[PDB]
């Protein structure tokens, strides 16, 4: 049905059935955030700069008051101008519903206000001034169509709205839904997209994602040429081009093949009996076979995470790690947690957990350490294998854990609602505000929700610590890096004490491409965009960079900093402007 040469087929981004195209619903479908609803500015991790997208510029009124100027051209796909009211609406709705884009904004932002039709004003909250969050929530603000949502709300509960009618869909991005069924989701380019003159059009007319059940089936499709843009775990991926002579590639031609995405955690639900004990969580950390599982299950595609949660793959981040503390605590050369069952057993012994007749430990208050599950989505074979290795080792120390692999949608439900025991899941990655971003996402009770209520905003494990809140509130009250560092250092002490959840490995930014129909994919040799994975929040520029093999097009002129000839604003410039405005 779809013209092959005008379609990008995608793998590894959509797992389980389509759900909704509504960012205020408990679940939405891959492609909704990525391609349908764009931000004011798009952060460019690769260049540490910001693309003015829906916004054309900003101006600091003072260091705590930021105006964002919406492009005159920015217009919803139904013809209605994108206006400041749309920005206010999106954030106020998220606050009202307790779910939706920009969760947590009202903690660090005093107000968002429409000061003119095309001018939004954001004011930082002074009591707990945080310059990083001020910038994140403002520059990265996503508008949502007020005139559409107020309509839906008169008809039904917004949380129940599916938004699955292609003709009726109102979007700010260059794609909208075209067709879906239990086996596929397809998006079609919006040819009269508001951004067509400033950004050009993305090259593919259709984005199609067949819903594969597992990694092997998606891999089989990729090998035969039926997937152009892949975000999959693939065993021995180099064999695809080395041995099988396929026209496929990755970011790196050599080991490790993938750039890093962020931090993969073993999340441990703090609300569960047994798992609520810091001692038990610490024992679990020592029982994970880091090296062996990353070699065998993960094919060396990523390495062990530092327990500080800081991504030490990047030199500039190391200054934020208290290495002496980590080394002292864990007894290793760099402060990484060793795989040490003797230690895991000792920790449990000293916390008064004694093995019963069935070999499962029982605490002093009579709490048995099990039964528990460790769970990841069905078909995610690398994580599944990890889970088996972890579960076996936990069983050996007297924590009764068995693996369970439900459909993605069910897994996500249990994760977001905090009804899981153990899971492997993602967190956040490198960014201008790292590692504040990861402490905020993983440790901040303010982003969590009660057990039974969905949160995608953070703290799935329902960790609850008020000192961490205080530290986050003061960490960026000034831009002095020492203030930041000292807060991070104390947070690290708290992490090692409480083991709220376990940073385990640096997740791979899964990204493979076929050059059969589509060329000029980003890579080490063509590093045009540093977040090209099809599931990544920030993937969209990839679609403007590639072109048809039979109709090659030039590099987008807007990529690059202003000084280089593009339109991107370096982060340093934004901070300069902020400081100027004091
Ligand atoms: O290796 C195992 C397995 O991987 C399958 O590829 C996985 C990959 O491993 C995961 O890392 C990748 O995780 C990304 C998710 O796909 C994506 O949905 C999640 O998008 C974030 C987004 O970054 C964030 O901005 C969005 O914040 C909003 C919150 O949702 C709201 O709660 C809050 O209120 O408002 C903000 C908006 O301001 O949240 C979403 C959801 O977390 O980003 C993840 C990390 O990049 O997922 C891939 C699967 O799709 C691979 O396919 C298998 O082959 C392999 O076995």
């Amino acid at each position: 049905s779809l013209p092959r040469e005008d379609t990008v087929y995608i793998g590894g981004a959509l797992w389980g059935p389509a759900t909704t195209w509504n960012l205020y619903a408990p679940q939405s479908t891959w492609g909704t955030d990525q391609f349908m609803y764009l931000p004011a500015f798009q952060y460019d991790l690769g260049r540490d700069a910001w693309i003015p997208v829906i916004a054309e510029r900003y101006e600091f009124v003072d260091d705590k008051t930021l105006r964002i100027y919406i492009r005159p051209e920015a217009r919803w796909s139904d013809g209605v101008p994108i206006t400041a009211d749309d920005f206010v609406y999106a954030l106020e709705l998220t606050k009202e519903l307790g779910i939706g884009p920009g969760g947590g904004w009202d903690t660090y932002i005093e107000y968002v206000k429409a000061v003119d039709t095309k001018v939004v004003e954001f004011k930082a909250k002074e009591e707990n001034l945080n310059y990083f969050q001020f910038l994140s929530y403002s520059l990265g603000a996503q508008p949502m169509p007020k005139h559409v949502y107020e309509r839906i709300r008169a008809q039904m509960n917004i949380k129940d709205w599916i938004n699955d009618k292609p003709e009726e869909q109102v979007v700010s991005g260059p794609y909208k839904l075209y067709y879906y069924d239990p086996n596929i989701v397809v998006y079609q380019r919006v040819d009269d997209w508001w951004g067509k003159d400033i950004f050009g059009l993305p090259r593919p007319k259709y984005l199609a994602h067949v819903i594969y059940k597992d990694n092997p089936s998606a891999s089989l499709a990729f090998e035969r040429g039926d997937i152009d843009w892949n975000g999959l775990f693939i065993p021995s991926v180099w064999e695809l081009w080395e041995k099988k002579g396929l026209p496929v590639g990755t970011w790196y031609k050599k080991e490790p093949y993938f750039i890093p995405d962020g931090v993969g955690f073993v999340y441990v639900n703090n609300t569960k009996p047994g798992l609520s004990d810091p001692a038990v969580r610490k024992a679990i950390a020592y029982a994970i076979p880091y090296n062996e599982m990353l070699k065998k299950a993960y094919f060396g595609y990523g390495s062990q995470a530092h327990p500080s949660m800081v991504i030490d793959l990047f030199e500039p981040y190391k200054q934020y790690i208290d290495y002496e503390l980590a080394k002292k605590t864990f007894g290793t050369e760099d402060g990484r947690i060793p795989f040490d069952l003797d230690m895991a057993n000792k920790i449990l012994d000293e916390a008064g957990y004694k093995k019963g007749p069935d070999g499962v430990r029982v605490g002093p208050d009579g709490t048995k350490l099990g039964p528990y599950t460790i769970s990841v989505p069905y078909g995610w074979t690398d994580w599944m294998m990890m889970c088996e290795m972890i579960a076996k080792n936990l069983r050996s120390i007297g924590i009764d854990v068995k693996t369970e692999f439900p459909d993605f949608s069910v897994w996500a439900d249990r994760m977001t609602k905090g009804t899981f025991d153990l899971i492997i899941s993602w967190s956040v990655g490198p960014s201008f505000d790292h590692p504040f971003n990861i402490y905020r996402f993983v440790l901040d009770k303010r982003l969590s929700k009660p057990v039974g209520e969905v949160t995608w905003a953070g703290d799935w494990e329902r960790y609850d610590n008020d000192e961490v809140v205080e530290l986050l509130d003061k960490a960026v009250s000034t831009l002095d890096p020492e203030v930041r560092k000292q807060a991070y250092f104390r947070i690290q002490q708290i992490i090692y004490r409480d083991m709220p959840s376990i940073p385990a490995f640096y997740t791979a930014h899964w990204y493979e491409y076929s050059t059969k129909y589509w060329i000029n994919w980003p890579s080490e040799d063509n590093p045009a965009w540093f977040r090209p994975s099809p599931w990544h929040a920030d993937a969209w520029p990839t679609l403007f960079i590639i072109s048809k093999k039979s109709d090659p097009q030039p590099v987008p002129s807007w990529l690059g900093t202003v000084d280089e000839g593009g339109i991107e604003i370096p982060t340093a410039k934004i901070f300069e402007d902020l400081q100027k405005a004091t």
